């Protein structure tokens, strides 16, 4: 899905942000 | 941590790929 | 009806997202 | 392209107007 794909990016965006913070 | 973060990357990678193959 | 209208909407959403990525 | 996307918008607008005008 296109929804799946974008709600994919959002998860990775958030994991990225959590991690640069650590 | 890393595992969780790569396993974020992995899901985005695989969803990005499924999306381009439609 | 609804099915045809929603599937109008879905085509715009897909074209919109494509357009912003290109 | 822009042509494709614009002619996405047009189909959506036509589907919306036709839906909502009952």
């Amino acid at each position: 899905g296109i929804g799946k794909f974008l709600h994919x990016a959002k998860k990775f965006a958030k994991a990225f942000v959590a991690e640069i913070m650590n």
